[PDB]
């Protein structure tokens, strides 16, 4: 009810990063999750104030 | 403590819909609530870019 109908601002509970969507999969005694994520990659450090 | 003392952000959590306000109301063994929400009505169908 969370994750797939809407968008979650909780930490790590849809997925390991920032949540997009997800799709949800039928199972024997069971649901299986798509989490969707975004990670970034490259970093290159500033000098700020 | 979320629904009554705030606004929830959690979708499907203090009603169905977009949740607005709350009131508590007691009962013999429980409590009841009276969960406030905002429904669109009206749709209508347009060209966007
Ligand atoms: C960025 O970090 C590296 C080491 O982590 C350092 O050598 C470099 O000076 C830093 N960049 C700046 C602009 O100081
Ligand atoms: C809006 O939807 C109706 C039926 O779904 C359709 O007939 C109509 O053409 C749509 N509006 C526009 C501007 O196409």
């Amino acid at each position: 009810s969370e994750c797939v109908l809407g968008q979650s601002k909780r930490v790590d509970f849809c997925g390991k990063g920032y949540h997009l969507m997800s799709f949800p999969q039928s199972a024997p005694h069971g649901v299986v999750f798509l989490h969707v994520t975004y990670v970034p990659a490259q970093e290159k450090n500033f000098t700020t104030a």
